[PDB]
């Protein structure tokens, strides 16, 4: 990378101010920001709170539904202190793209929405005095980047997002915005990796800086003494009598890594885990663990996917009330602070990278079952869509591998796997991935029904397989549940009879459920439904030695495009919006006590 | 006061860190924190999130309804660059109670939880280290603070809250949490007030500072730019061709306090202001000289998950929502909001009736139904009153203080349906007033909602109102549905006893409404559905038009909000013309369409 992807702190060498509050905001449809100077500042703003996605805010269609190029601003005060150091604005993410200006000078690009973004201010910078930050961003949808989608365009200009993918399209800047202070040389990043030993352990260690000076690494344990001390940008700390990290038991150590002429110090928790898969068995620290659990989503309203420690409180006490270990940062990374909680809670992470919508389709989630070949992998523009995948996928692994919580990369979710330029695709994917994480931990995707054992060309990459099955739902269901069930069971024994040795875990399964429809007896969309469906899932998932995963399909209610399938968002969620279970909550609660 | 309650602000003299975030938290049921040690570290924390109310988190009843002590603990690196000024931590409220302790020593503690704490750590602070901070809070319910209402122990020892008011006991650090550093000579407090010439405008001020150099005063337009400058702690900047401050099209000028040594600045102060005055004139209330006629709603800091926690997102929904149904106010019902709601107010163009704590002034557990009834439960004449006029008066001073320098904040309303038929009321409100008068520097209108109860042939303190406010509910609690014609004539006849008093005072009403349920629909309506709303709104409307000293309506409720579960609230209060969700109701573009029109 050209940055670092390292959670601010503030100590004696590095200090960080806060950005967040109220921005100036202009929508840009006529797009002559740039040709007018809104790059100095915007001609006629409204307030926008950061950090929020803006969407939901307004009261009329243009504005919410706005999809194109739109402005932030706001000016902030640089302590005069912070002469001679690197200075950076960090963006908890700029959704989907953005170009950085300050004091009216452009400092950087990114695409992809949902990653840190870093613009080095150092010679720009004022300190003293009053600086400014202008921020242009877009949030059009196209088949090279992610997540794809299409940019409709109606007869009066207005441009209207189209997404291969069954979540709303909000964007801004929804998570926290830093500007930052750093040494000259300073940590830009590192890596853990832990092999077991008894009851020692070694954690393995890469650390990588700006400079040469010498590098020294410390662990300190939950009470901040000292267990083991290294030298060198690569070794071994040695911890006698790990207290290891375990799975909703969590035990913190903090790692120190200092750079010595101090010029510079960086801390950050850290947890002493195994993950390995053997046979059909998913071992973490040597015992077989279960998946228990949901896949998500940065969710809630009025907010969109503006990140709060509210909605993240509330929803670990659900988790926990369920009796989950585990969830899925369905369809894109999560801002940072969700992935430290999991860390302190002890709960296990498949983080995905924004791979979504990989089959030509405005109305994906019932184009996923009827096999209708889209020949999206066979585009010319495949090789820019590859690009940011990898991309992506690097920042997403530079970014959270040193997470105990994270014990899985999913690369995509849901694409077109049957033919041989599918293959040759995630065999690219794959190979970066593996390069990336120092760890090398489990590698996997989410496949949708197309994918079937006979046809599928892209199962033999992963290192467990994730299904998305919906025998209950969109393939039978209803007044069919009992066909579904033998459909399921079939499908099931094909892939059985492949004997390939390896982990299942089912990654979405769910029924839309309205809160409050209630019927006697139970029609799809009642919360009757939901129960006696997931209870005919539970019989099929039992039914096999090598399923070793449930992650339900969803944990909560999201807004979607809104369109003639989904009412008010997607409704497969266990609670609702507001963070209320439905019946078939207790469901799981009772199965997974 | 002994402290600032000026808001944080960064520059060359003054700066500041946020402590919002995951604190430590932890419940002290056998109220054992103190001789345990906690003010060093909780022993057995879990984790919270500030701001925000703690009650809805938890999935049990016993701690979402916990009731007595709880604490809160987190640290924090203090940069090493503000040794040898004074620093502060600054909390935008303590629900309700709270002793602050930093690195184990005990700085400070208030009474009042909607009102900011300041806690003075310049002694015991430890620059370039990280520092300590611990919280006790304590949220129950007495009759000598605000708001009121009691303390119910139940059979097993659990403490549980019974308000004398409607909604929620949320409770915990539900504002963004500081720490800044100031000079140690500095700004402390200022006052602006505004008198208009023709075309021209005066701006009279008042500054004080906690030393004796010379201050200079600036005044800067929307661009940037000088229009007057003045030097001295008390004066006045003269404004040639002034923008004033209007209705839903705020102009807001930068007031610049300087402390000057003389060949250097000691210490600067920004603000934005906006040059208008308010005044009450007969039956009228004049801004800027003119007639206004006041339409909006009564609120509530509530929203799901969150509690009364803050938040920028839920402001900006709600103002789009106010400017959707061409509202032009609101009240801040029923305390002191965040601090954050004036400065958008006032950006916004929004006049706020700025309200006091003073609710649940008449002992009920049920006092939404207990109004209207004649029931006297003799509040005022406990022996308790001292000490709850005490804090009273302190809340409305801390609450001026804070909050007169905003233009958005027209009117005090420093009480909620209080008791109001005997000596004993007026004698307490009428310090009350005094009090609040000499902290207001503008001297602006000074009220307080009266209840039906409050009987025009009975009430004894409506004499100390600059105009009148009334929550009613004809059609409601009164003569509600197949009644509602008997509703209307029972409106009309106290209207017409209170037109015949001929008091010559506006009379604005604060409270109107009735619960509905977002989807019940009912042809011909019924209570609870959403045309009977709309048909009730109505009624209230023609009754309205039908007094000319009538100048203001505020709805109740903006949204639906939560309340202390019982038979009568299914999910809390249902008045509302949004949705908890801030969706509307039915009865939502009924205010929109004549609010568009009504004025004067
Ligand atoms: O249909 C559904 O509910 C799901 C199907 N597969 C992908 C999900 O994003 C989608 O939400
Ligand atoms: O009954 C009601 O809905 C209202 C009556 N007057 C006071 C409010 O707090 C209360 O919520």
């Amino acid at each position: 990378l050209e940055y670092s992807e390292l959670y601010p702190i503030q100590n004696e060498y590095r200090m960080m101010q806060s950005l967040d509050g109220m921005w100036k905001f202009q929508f840009d449809p006529e797009e002559i920001g740039k040709k007018s100077g809104w790059e100095n500042g915007l001609p006629a703003p409204v307030s926008m709170p950061v950090p929020s996605s803006f969407a939901d805010f307004f009261t009329d269609h243009k504005e919410r539904d706005y999809c194109g190029d739109f402005w932030y601003e706001t000016e902030f005060y640089l302590p005069a202190e912070w002469r001679n150091k690197k200075i950076w604005l960090r963006f908890g993410s700029i959704t989907h793209r953005g170009t950085v200006y300050c004091n009216g000078m452009e400092i950087t690009s990114h695409e992809g929405g949902f990653l840190p973004v870093l613009a080095d201010i150092s010679t720009v910078a004022k300190p003293g005095q009053v600086n400014q930050v202008v921020v242009k961003i877009n949030n059009e949808l196209n088949e090279t980047s992610l997540p794809c989608g299409a940019t409709k365009i109606l007869n009066n200009g207005r441009k209207l997002a189209k997404p291969y993918f069954d979540f709303f399209n909000y964007s801004g800047l929804q998570r926290s915005v830093w500007v930052i202070a750093l040494p000259e040389e300073s940590v830009k990043d590192y890596s853990v990796d832990y092999e077991l030993c008894g009851t020692d352990a070694l954690v393995k260690y890469e650390v990588v800086t700006t400079g040469e000076h010498p590098v020294i690494v410390r662990l300190l344990d939950a009470e901040g003494e000292l267990v083991a001390e290294t030298e060198g940008k690569e070794g071994i700390l040695q911890v006698a009598n790990a207290r290891l990290w375990e799975v909703r038991n969590a035990y913190l150590y903090q790692i120190v890594i200092l750079i010595t002429d101090v010029l510079d110090e960086y801390r950050e928790k850290i947890g002493i885990r195994t993950v390995r898969i053997e046979g059909t068995k998913i071992l973490l620290n040597d015992r077989p663990v279960y998946l228990k659990g949901f896949g998500k989503h940065e969710d809630f309203p009025i907010l969109g996917r503006g990140f709060h420690w509210g909605i993240v409180k509330r929803d670990f006490e659900c988790l926990k009330w369920t009796n989950a270990n585990c969830f899925r940062t369905s369809h894109y990374p999560y801002a940072e602070e969700w992935y430290q909680f999991a860390d302190e809670e002890g709960f296990l992470i498949i983080d995905e990278v924004p791979a979504v919508g990989m089959m030509r389709s405005t109305r994906n989630f019932v184009a996923a079952g009827s096999g209708n070949y889209t020949y999206f992998f066979e585009a010319l523009t495949v090789p820019e869509l590859l690009k940011s995948h990898i991309a992506d996928t690097e920042e997403m692994i530079t970014r959270d591998k040193n997470h105990p919580s994270v014990i899985a990369w999913s690369l995509f979710n849901e694409p077109e796997t049957i033919t041989d330029y599918a293959y040759e695709y995630f065999k690219e994917v794959f190979a970066a991935a593996e390069t990336y994480d120092f760890q090398s931990r489990p590698m996997t995707g989410a496949f949708e029904k197309n994918s079937k054992p006979e046809l599928c060309k892209c199962y033999p990459l992963c290192d467990f397989i994730c299904l998305n099955r919906y025998y209950g739902w969109y393939i039978s269901g209803g007044p069919e549940i009992e066909e579904a069930e033998e459909l399921f069971r079939d499908e099931m024994d094909r892939w059985k009879a492949k004997e390939l040795n390896v982990p299942f875990v089912f990654t979405e399964f769910g029924t839309d459920t309205m809160a409050g429809l209630h019927k006697l007896p139970s029609i799809m969309w009642s919360e009757e439904y939901q129960k006696e469906y997931l209870e005919m899932n539970f019989r099929v998932f039992d039914s096999y030695e090598f399923v070793q995963g449930e992650l339900a399909w969803n944990f909560a209610d999201f807004q979607t495009t809104e369109g003639i399938m989904r009412v008010d968002g997607n409704h497969k969620g266990v609670f609702t919006r507001d963070r209320q279970p439905k019946a078939a909550a207790v469901v799981f609660k009772d199965r997974w006590e």
